C-alpha cells in the first residue's frame, strides 16, 4: 500500500517524490496537485477508482497500519506541511483526520472501486491525499 | 465494487452467486465458506490481499455506498436462515458492524493491500464477509 499506483506500465507518484529519470520520462505532471505519471518497467495491476466515494482506507507507513477515514471531497486547500512545498493552495486535495508524518507520502488510499488517491502530506492528526480519480483517461 | 474478484487469469466469487459453467470449470470450491475460484478469460483487475488487516472498507450495494469496518478476523460463525444458504455455520467469516440487506452479497471488502473478502450475509447491525486472503499456491 506504499510507493505509488502501478497501473500497468505507468506509475503514478507524488510530484515531490519523483526522480530525475521519472521527470525525463513523465507523461503527466502537476506541481499544483503534486502528481506525476510516467512509464516504468515495473508492470502492475492497480486500478483507478472512477467513483465518487468519500470514504476510504489508507496505508500509514510510520505505523505500518491501515486506517479508514471519511474525507472531504476534492478541492483547493491551503497546505503548509510539506516544506518541500512552500505554504500554498494545492488542487485535488482530500483532507481527513488520521495519522500521517514525514515519509508516509505515497501510501495508497483506496475504496472498493480502486485507488482514490495518494498521501501527499500530513501532521497533527490531519492527513491529505491527492485525488487521482481523473487520471489516465478519467 | 460488486461481483467477482478478477485476479490474473482467475475469478473468485461467492459459492451461491456462481454460474453453472464456472461451477463446472472451477479449480476450487468450498460451500462451507461460500467460495469458488475458476479460471476466467477476462484480464486481471484485482489483487488478493496477503495481509493481517482487521480493518477495511466494503461496498454496500443496497445503499450504493462504501462503509469502513473493523472485523474480528477469520473464524467460524453461525449464519442465520438465508434464501439460498439456510441457517448454519460458515467458515472463514469476517464479522463487522455495518448495514446489510438481501442482495448485498458480492460486495467487495478491500484494504490498501487489495481485496480481503466478499460480503456473504448481514442483518441488523452486523455484516459478514468471506476471507479470500488464503487462496495461495
Ligand atoms: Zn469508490
Ligand atoms: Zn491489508
Amino acid at each position: 500500500g506504499f510507493g505509488g499506483v502501478f497501473v500497468g506500465s505507468f506509475k503514478i507518484i507524488n510530484y515531490h517524490l519523483a526522480t530525475i529519470e521519472e521527470r525525463q520520462s513523465a507523461i503527466y505532471v502537476d506541481w499544483q496537485s503534486d502528481v506525476l505519471v510516467t512509464p516504468i518497467a515495473a508492470h502492475g495491476r492497480h486500478q483507478i477508482a472512477r467513483c465518487k466515494c468519500n470514504t476510504g482506507v489508507y496505508y500509514c507507513r510510520h505505523r505500518d497500519k491501515s486506517y479508514p477515514v471519511c474525507f472531504e471531497g476534492p478541492g483547493i486547500q491551503w497546505i503548509e506541511q510539506n516544506e518541500y512545498y512552500p505554504a500554498r493552495y494545492q488542487t485535488n486535495v482530500l483532507l481527513a483526520a488520521g495519522p500521517a508524518e514525514a515519509g508516509d507520502a505515497g501510501g495508497l488510499l483506496v475504496c472498493p472501486h480502486g485507488v482514490i488517491g495518494l498521501l501527499t502530506a500530513g501532521g497533527g492528526g490531519i492527513v491529505a491525499f491527492t485525488d487521482i480519480r481523473n487520471l489516465l483517461w478519467l
